[PDB]
């Protein structure tokens, strides 16, 4: 078999399925472990964009009432270590000591926060184990479907703890863990003991290449078989070549930018609604995405599916009123950093290079300030970018576990969030569907814009450049699917 190379924009710094969530971690994750279900992006001839649940871990699932759903598991299903999967590994996989509890803050930081109003697991026998919740949430399927619910094996986790497991991960995924060498690469080896689809490549290769030219230059060396992180500017030159094309397709993640509210400058909402109001995205998208990046009606995308709202006005454009905004603001004059990790997110760059510009054309001044993979000390941070991929087909995810009272953006980066926010946040947790929890995500949005914690941009186009003899077709999420997605000639 053909050993799979790929030049990649990054790295997670952990291996630990949790610790992994990033635009870097999950396509690396997904080949380690599976999970209970798996959505299948191409079902029905879909191309790569379908929400269909299908079985995986667990052959068969039940709700049984409002706050509880029954997983009865595959059979003689293998770790990588070799040690069988058990209800026991998925009771661990979803437990208070490892996930959700208290003293998971110390295994995996964003845990209780990404959680649901998890309850302790039931196990009713090797093979059956019962996910529930304290209070109602009708978000459990959706969730298990998620990069939240890999399934780690409990004795091998426990033994290592998570730090550990982060550098030497054992799945029960159609590849095994070989190497890790940090800012360099990642190799995985063909698991031919798996269960399901099986591994096309006898090895896969994520060698990080920061800089987008060197990883065009790599494929048409060609050093690479599939490379990501693409700009559609890239498209051209690519496409020219007969052995070589792109592979793109809008993902259910927006870039954004963001600010350190702990800052005496970004302590009120005045200057921060004044750097969305001077942000012109329709240029952008022209200038850096070629028409296509997608800019949504503020914290609402499609695949949010019933809490989707389609009638939703486009966010705000007002130079003259970010203006005002400015004059009303203690802003004196003195520049504000903006942090950014090269072009770890495409178009990064040129992005805050165009923005810059935009807000000096209003009375602020922005400076760049780069760090290098791996981030500065929150204190010396003010503005800086960021994604968040839109992991639910619900609402809930990510205006809830990243802006919520219980969320980073509020207890790490000092967002004093209205408690009508707050309110709002808990009622849609806990209510099903209908007109209170649609008009509860659409008051939420209003407010989101009026305080702007975050400043949403668009939605990205993920391009993909591959080698014509690697047949292999994206997603609408940032990661890579290699089941039944993978073939050579
Ligand atoms: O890749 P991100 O956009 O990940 C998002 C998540 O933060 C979450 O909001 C849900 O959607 C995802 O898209 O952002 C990175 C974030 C993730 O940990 O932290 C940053 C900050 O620099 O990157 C660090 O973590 C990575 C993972 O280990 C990464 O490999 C590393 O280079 C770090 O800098 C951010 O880019």
């Amino acid at each position: 078999r053909r050993a799979l190379r790929l030049g990649v924009n990054g790295l997670p710094n952990s291996l630990e399925p949790v610790n992994a969530i990033s635009n870097v971690g999950p396509r690396i994750v997904n080949q380690i472990f599976d999970t209970l279900i798996a959505r299948d992006f191409f079902a029905k001839g879909a191309p790569g964009n379908a929400i269909d649940l299908v079985p995986a871990l667990a052959e068969s699932w039940e709700r049984i009432d409002e706050k509880s759903v029954r997983f009865k598991l595959r059979q003689k299903v293998m770790f990588h270590d070799g040690v069988e999967l058990t209800a026991d590994d998925v009771a661990y996989t979803f437990s208070s000591e490892r996930l959700w509890g208290p003293e998971a803050i110390k295994k995996i930081p964003l845990g209780k926060s990404y959680s649901l109003d998890f309850d302790e697991p039931v196990v009713e026998d090797k093979y059956t184990v019962t996910l529930r919740t304290k209070t109602p949430s009708y978000l459990i399927e959706t969730f298990v479907a998620s990069w939240m619910s890999r399934i780690v094996p409990k004795e091998y986790y426990k033994k290592l703890g998570a730090v550990d497991f982060g550098n030497k991960p054992v799945g029960t995924g159609p590849y095994k863990f070989v190497e890790f060498v940090a800012g360099d690469r990642v190799v995985l080896e063909a698991n031919d003991a798996y269960w399901g689809p099986k591994p096309t490549a006898s090895k896969i290769t994520y060698q990080i290449v920061a800089e987008p030219a060197t990883r065009v230059a790599g494929l048409i060396s060609g050093e690479y078989d599939i490379i990501t992180t693409l700009t559609p500017d890239d498209i051209q030159l690519i496409n020219s070549y007969p052995d070589l094309e792109t592979r793109g397709t809008l993902i259910e993640n927006f870039h954004m930018f963001t600010f350190n509210m702990n800052q005496e400058v970004f302590k009120d909402k005045k200057l921060r609604r004044a750097l969305a109001l001077a942000v012109n995205r329709p240029i952008m998208v022209e200038a850096l995405w070629k028409k296509q990046a997608s800019i949504p009606a503020g914290f609402n995308f499609p695949n949010y599916g019933e809490t989707f709202d389609p009638k939703r006005k486009a966010m705000e454009y007002n130079v003259e009123e970010a203006k005002r905004l400015v004059k009303e603001s203690g802003y004196d004059g003195t520049p504000i950093t903006y942090h950014t990790m090269g072009n770890y997110y495409a178009n990064a760059m040129p992005a805050l290079m165009m923005m810059i510009e935009m807000w000096k054309q209003i009375g602020v001044n922005v400076v760049m300030k780069t760090y290098a993979p791996g981030f500065p000390p929150d204190n010396q941070t003010w503005m800086r970018n960021w994604s968040n991929g839109q992991w639910m087909t619900d609402a809930y995810a990510t205006i809830v576990p990243e802006f919520g009272p219980n969320g980073q953006v509020q207890k790490r980066w000092g967002w004093k969030a209205p408690a009508e926010f707050n309110e709002l946040c808990q009622k849609v947790t806990v209510l099903p569907n209908g007109k209170e929890r649609f008009d509860a995500y659409n008051r939420m949005r209003d407010i989101f814009e009026e305080e702007a914690p975050a400043v949403i941009l668009y939605q990205p186009y993920d391009v993909y450049a591959a080698r014509k003899d690697v047949h292999w077709k994206p997603v609408s999420f940032e990661m890579m699917e290699f089941r039944n997605n993978l073939s050579f000639g």
